[PDB]
């Protein structure tokens, strides 16, 4: 887990992440990165209100105004009809389930 923590820390100080001025894109890059780091763990944590799916329609079936969006470089979709607080909670839920320690989770969610 220490190397996974290191990867999330590396994201937070990366040029790509720093350049993002909007919460939605930071949210998305965080999710993409979590999947990159451990796709199996990410899959379990997200497929476990429904926030995530492996297709757009499932999320539209949950609600027509959920504004589902594809998580880049993954097979997954996430609802985006939400504020930054809710985005933070979603990322926390995922990262807790994937086994991350709270310290890095706080830094990652605060960055959204």
């Amino acid at each position: 887990m220490k190397d996974k923590v290191r990867a999330m820390r590396s994201l937070l100080i990366s040029d790509e992440f720093a350049g993002l001025k909007n919460a939605i894109d930071r949210f998305m890059l965080i999710l993409s990165t979590l999947h990159r780091i451990d796709s199996a763990s990410f899959s379990e944590a997200t497929m476990f209100r429904v926030y995530f799916a492996d297709n757009e329609q499932t999320l539209l079936a949950s609600g027509q105004t959920t504004k589902p969006k594809a998580i880049p470089n993954t097979p997954f979709w996430v609802i985006t009809n939400n504020n930054t607080s809710r985005k933070q909670q979603m990322v926390e839920q995922v990262m807790v389930r994937m086994g991350f320690p709270s310290d890095i989770i706080e830094k990652v969610t605060h960055s959204i």
